[PDB]
């Protein structure tokens, strides 16, 4: 069985959270409105009609939750800073209460021996910036994000040594601006009637470009002003499905590779090579922004580590858009691929609660090797891995705690991860389970339970340990 000894000395184990999904206290201590407050309070946007006004109240309950982490022997905790608690209006007046709050959280974690891994941007853009210039659509976001980042380096970098600037820019660009399923909800209305405005063919690429420049601008500030004295490191958490060819044909083998370049490469190729993947330049053409030479020089090498958010593996086949019909540009169409968890009607694996989450442990090992090979062995952290139970009102809490499926999931994915390190020479430095606590799963609301701890929403957010808590405790025992 797995032990700490199955991993390199110093390997970091943690759990992960995000501010909007956990904190609650949305109108407390000067917090400004975000695009997700707006989204959650708009008809049609959240499948279970819920919101995160309270969520799991980690804003007030963080000391309890820190104890729940320590109970397993966790080394670290990934949490995000809500930009709107620091600058309620995105720019302008600093909110001292926001600083005081995250200082309390950081100090409390460190006092328990738990290292903070801090995400600066986990999707909760101040609504003021959405109103001011449509947020990520405007180049101004780059300097505004970088200034916010700098304030965080200044206030917290004496203690915080591990920073994730952005969580899943791919998810944001696609879900926020192509599908319009996540905030701010924008898409080609001809493609999805529920959207109020947007353009699925152009906006995702603009947003992605701005994310890339925003990271680079924050990284330049960090390296020039803070890194020498603070001695920390900066990365990004990329959402990454593994892709296998739907058939053993070179066309589908190439399609799987291309799907990867459009998902991870879209961001990582700029950070490692200074430009977008050639396949994107070829297929997206003039809708794909170009870096200037000075921009490429700040973007290339801007990561200290690669955060990988990984859950699942799909099959990919080559796809041609219908030659007949009016073309409505969108990101999937641009890839020249279709990726699905089915081959000949047979699923690639068992599925968790989430309709997208298929259980394919080997994908973890394949992906680690891919990253090592393509990017010349950068340090990698698994910044998210886990699975969800349903929220089932027809079973007892006691039965809800019996998460043997999650135990098997973590076991199998970690076994693959350990092999990628020991056998394959992949430089993986740590692993964070999604998630500490059941929480608000964005548009899925409270219908999805990802936690190691069960949260009783019908009994003042009481935390109960699922069986996986004991499993992690045993694993991490020293």
């Amino acid at each position: 069985g797995l032990t700490r000894g199955s991993f390199p000395e110093g390997f970091v184990f943690g759990t992960a959270s995000a501010a909007y999904q956990y904190e609650g206290a949305v109108k407390e201590d000067g917090r400004g409105q975000t695009i997700w407050d707006t989204f959650a309070h708009t008809f049609g946007k959240i499948t279970d009609f819920s919101n995160a006004d309270v969520a799991v109240d980690q804003y007030h309950r963080f000391e309890e939750d820190i104890q729940l982490m320590a109970d397993m022997g966790m080394d670290a905790y990934r949490f995000s800073i809500a930009w709107s608690r620091i600058y309620p209006n995105g720019v302008g007046q600093v909110n001292q209460a926001g600083i005081d709050h995250y200082n309390k959280l950081i100090d409390a974690l460190l006092a328990k021996g738990i290292q903070p891994y801090v995400t600066l941007y986990h999707w909760d853009l101040p609504q003021a910036l959405e109103d001011k210039y449509k947020g990520w659509l405007d180049r101004q976001i780059v300097d505004d994000f970088a200034a916010y980042a700098e304030t965080c380096f200044r206030e917290f970098g004496d203690r915080v040594k591990h920073w994730i600037t952005l969580n899943e820019p791919h998810t944001v660009a696609i879900q926020g601006y192509d599908a319009g399923l996540q905030a701010p909800g924008r898409c080609s209305v001809l493609l999805h009637l529920y959207c109020k405005a947007g353009n699925s063919g152009t906006e995702p690429y603009v947003v992605a470009h701005h994310f890339i420049l925003a990271h680079a601008a924050a990284a330049s500030i960090y390296r020039t002003k803070y890194k020498a004295t603070q001695n920390g490191q900066l990365g990004i958490a990329f959402d990454v499905m593994w892709f296998e060819p739907m058939s053993n044909t070179t066309i589908d083998i190439e399609a799987a590779k291309r799907a990867q370049e459009f998902q991870l490469g879209w961001f990582a190729d700029p950070f490692f090579f200074g430009d977008y993947p050639a396949t994107m330049r070829a297929r997206v053409g003039e809708r794909l922004p170009r870096f200037t030479a000075d921009e490429a020089a700040v973007v290339k090498g801007a990561l200290d580590f690669v955060g990988i958010n990984h859950y699942t593996t799909y099959y990919t086949r080559h796809n041609n858009t219908n030659i007949i019909g009016t073309l409505l540009n969108n990101t999937l169409a641009d890839t020249g691929t279709v990726s699905l968890p089915f081959k000949n009607g047979k699923p690639i694996g068992d599925r968790a609660n989430s309709i997208w989450l298929y259980i394919v442990p080997r994908g973890m090992r394949s992906l680690m090797n891919y990253v090592k090979e393509r990017y010349n062995s950068p340090p990698v952290y698994i910044t998210e891995n886990g699975m969800d139970d349903s929220n089932n009102p027809f079973i007892s809490i006691k039965d809800a705690l019996k998460d043997s499926k999650r135990i098997k999931y973590h076991n199998d994915y970690l076994t693959n991860l350990a092999a990628s390190i020991k056998e394959d020479g992949c430089d993986v430095r740590g692993y964070f389970a999604w998630s500490l606590l059941d929480n608000w799963e964005w548009a899925a609301g409270y219908s999805s339970r990802f936690g190691l701890y069960f949260v009783d929403y019908k009994d003042n957010l009481k935390r109960y340990p699922k069986n996986s808590v004991q499993w992690f405790k045993a694993l991490l025992k020293t």
